[PDB]
């Protein structure tokens, strides 16, 4: 029975390790509580980041669809290493778009700073990496902070997603960005300007907000 | 020892039941195994659908953020039962977006017809129901077909997903679609046209493909 008792726990360890990989800590437990209630938690202030590969579909002429997924897995493996180093939250991946959130599931007041350190690190990572044909991997990166709702929707193939205004403006900060830069709205610049160094881009038209003044994040302030 | 076995059996069962709903079973094993290969399998003939709710962010003015998440779970959970009815593959609910696939894991000659019957059924069920404020639920829908790659990318937050040209043009079919219509490209039209009624929209600009002749799925043909 020991040859089965040890194997049942070895299979439990593998199962728990997968669930852990796919879901944040508290979320996996909530989904095993066998609570019929839905997971929708309000968060007062979180920072969200989107990073998106510049001209990914043009690569479909020189690269096969399977090698493009092998590319994504390689590049995301490098980014996943970086999210663990910074202790942040990877939410999801939408093709060539990588979403990282700071301040969920465990809220933290320095969310903005931590994501800003992350974005600058991510910039240095992609800058060092080559696509399937030895060429560079250009990125558009945008951030935003604010009230968000995080939770799990649906009965199958579910994940912990986050919804809110800050995901909507961070999405625009990324799409409206010039390749190689980290774009932030006026609201985040206000949060960052004390510890970070930023360059004013100017006015920008948002797809659902209107017109905003934007800033580019270049690095931490010199400690001297 | 007696009470120890009683709880440990149940805990093992929670993880397995949770895990069962989270991924296709054989990909969960490939993920629990020590394989260094990319979980990426090529599939020839698959149809992909993208749905997205029209003006979701604006509903936050009348509905609380958590009731919006509860709504998304009520709405897409209803469609989750419709995918099963049609024997298709739900990929995810991301933001207010939904991805359903036809032709993975098992290939079916009617992959395009089965997903077209599903989208039309989905458009009828959405039309028959209200949002929490009592207003209608207008959707944008896009469909496409062709060779696809299905699997998992990255080392953290494993999620079973689908990539390819079909998922690229289905997302553009949805984003560029008029509200309440189901948009498909010329290639998809050419597949459906002998069992379904289609109306040409015409040549429209789509990102990464140029100018495409698009159509609107209207409904099934009168079998006399
Ligand atoms: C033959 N095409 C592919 C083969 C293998 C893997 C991916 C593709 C592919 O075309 O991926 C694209 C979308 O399907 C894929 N994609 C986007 N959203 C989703 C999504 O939500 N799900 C999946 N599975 N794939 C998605 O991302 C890719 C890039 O989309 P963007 O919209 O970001 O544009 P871009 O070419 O990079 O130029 P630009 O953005 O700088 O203007
Ligand atoms: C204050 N906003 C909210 C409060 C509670 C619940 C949801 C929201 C909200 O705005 O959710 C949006 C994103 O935060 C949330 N979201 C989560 N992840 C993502 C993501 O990766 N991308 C985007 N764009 N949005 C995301 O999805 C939601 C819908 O996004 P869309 O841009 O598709 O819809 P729309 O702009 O309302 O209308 P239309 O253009 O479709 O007509
Ligand atoms: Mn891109
Ligand atoms: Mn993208
Ligand atoms: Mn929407
Ligand atoms: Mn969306």
């Amino acid at each position: 029975t020991q040859r089965a008792e040890a194997v049942m726990e070895a299979e439990y360890e593998r199962s728990e390790a997968l669930l852990a990989n796919m879901l944040p800590g508290s979320i996996a437990e909530r989904l095993k509580s066998s609570s019929r209630s839905v997971i929708a938690d309000k968060y007062d202030e979180v920072s969200v980041l989107f990073a998106d590969i510049v001209g990914f579909t043009e690569r479909a002429s020189t690269t096969t669809p399977a090698d493009l997924v092998r590319f994504l897995n390689r590049l995301y493996g490098a980014f996943d290493e970086l999210v663990d180093k910074h202790g942040l939250e990877k939410i999801k991946v939408s093709g060539d778009s990588y979403m990282v959130v700071s301040g969920v599931p465990r809220a933290r007041p320095d969310h903005a700073f931590a994501l800003a350190d992350f974005a600058l690190d991510m910039a240095n990572v992609a800058a060092a990496l080559k696509d399937p044909h030895g060429d560079p991997v250009p990125l558009r990166m945008g951030m935003a902070c604010g009230p968000v709702v995080a939770g799990v929707v649906g009965s199958r193939r579910f994940f912990y997603d986050v919804w809110g205004d800050a995901v909507n403006v961070a999405s625009r900060m990324e799409s409206t960005d010039s390749v190689g830069r980290i774009q932030v709205p006026e609201a985040m610049y206000e949060r960052l300007k004390n510890e970070f160094v930023l360059q004013e881009r100017g006015r920008i038209e948002v797809k659902g907000k209107g017109v905003m003044r934007t800033w580019y994040l270049i690095g931490r302030k010199a400690d001297e």
